[PDB]
């Protein structure tokens, strides 16, 4: 078995290998990359996502989210308080202000220490989940707005045509902005490109050990666990590396820098934080190997998780017994 310790793998495709996205995903899996739950892909040196980022300041962040924490430093939840709209140029200035800017630090490890020590005492503002793309239309390789759609994959594999669309999302971050422990909707893959700015640190649990994380989360967030049998679908809970190590949960960590892709694999739990002002783009995708994960994915039916239009068909076709209850949660 390839990669039996489930380490995060890093790949350096040539320009020739960068032509066929599906084939390269299947290659990475042949080498065991999926066992980690996360892989890094460094694009060939000849490749670029677009010519410059000089003209992005007028993009609107309609609903910036202030991420307010409750709990203890290593075990906390976050809620999102909606703020007034602001442009990317306004948000960048805010991120660079004395109140919100990255503190002095020695290296990524010192910054990670300061994040875990101090996150809960501040409420950073995240411009998350903005529909759109920063890839130039002329970029033909690994352009996240030009991927094969998950609806077309389901149709190719299963023969059933379904409604729905699949488009990318932009994330504008600042120091301490945080993504909570989650898997993707319907345990899909994700791909994330860091367009510009400061790094993003990731933590990941191997898919084969995901249920270990779930059992710890039920112990650590006991009211949330009684409220919902899949409460990590709410995307609000954080658990530090120190706490994971104390409870014997297998995980790995890696820092993504500007110009790099990350791929998360089906049922790979992940969480992380931004080091400073940055912009990422991400989208879900599927392969044939995903279908069985989609059929087994947990679902939130308590009403909190509330998701896209396109998840309806995936539930209806892959999980018909769950459909009725899940849809009640969505309505
Ligand atoms: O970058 C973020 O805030 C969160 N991204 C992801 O969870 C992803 O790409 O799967
Ligand atoms: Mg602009
Ligand atoms: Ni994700
Ligand atoms: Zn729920």
């Amino acid at each position: 078995a390839q990669n039996p310790n489930c380490n995060i793998m890093i790949f350096h495709p040539t320009k020739e290998e960068f032509n066929d996205f599906d084939k390269y995903i299947a290659y990475m899996e042949s080498q065991g990359a999926h066992r980690a739950g996360l892989a890094k892909i460094i694009p060939p040196k000849e490749w670029k996502a677009r010519e410059t980022y000089d003209n992005i300041s007028e993009i609107l962040i309609a609903t910036p989210l202030q991420q307010v924490a409750s709990g203890r430093a290593g075990v906390f939840t976050q809620y999102h308080k909606k703020k007034k709209a602001m442009t990317v140029g306004e948000y960048r200035h805010l991120a660079n202000s004395k109140k919100y800017q990255t503190p002095p630090h020695q290296n990524f490890e010192d910054l990670e220490r300061k994040y875990w020590k101090n996150r809960i005492y501040n409420s950073p503002i995240y411009g998350a989940d903005i529909s759109g793309s920063l890839f130039d239309e002329n970029t033909k390789q690994w352009n996240l707005g030009h991927l094969g759609t998950i609806q077309d994959l389901l149709e190719k594999e299963c023969g059933v045509v379904i409604e729905g669309v699949n488009t990318p999302y932009l994330y504008f971050g600042m120091w301490k902005t945080t993504f909570a422990w989650h898997t993707e909707d319907m345990d899909l893959y994700s791909i994330n490109y860091l367009h510009l700015g400061e790094p993003k640190t990731w933590y990941v649990v191997p898919p084969e050990h995901g249920q270990r994380l779930e059992r710890l989360a039920r112990e650590l967030f006991p009211g949330s666990s009684r409220g919902c049998g899949a409460f990590l679908r709410h995307k609000v809970a954080l658990i530090s590396p120190t706490v994971l190590k104390e409870n014997g949960i297998p995980f790995n960590r890696i820092t993504q820098e500007a110009g790099e892709f990350m791929v998360t694999f089906p049922y790979g739990y992940h969480a992380g934080f931004n080091h400073g002002f940055n912009c990422a783009e991400a989208i879900n995708f599927a392969t044939p190997r995903w279908i069985d994960y989609g059929k087994m994915a947990s679902q939130c039916s308590c009403g909190e998780a509330r998701v896209t239009f396109s998840m309806d068909a995936f539930v209806r076709i892959l999980q018909p017994e769950r459909y009725d209850l899940w849809k009640r949660g969505q309505d």
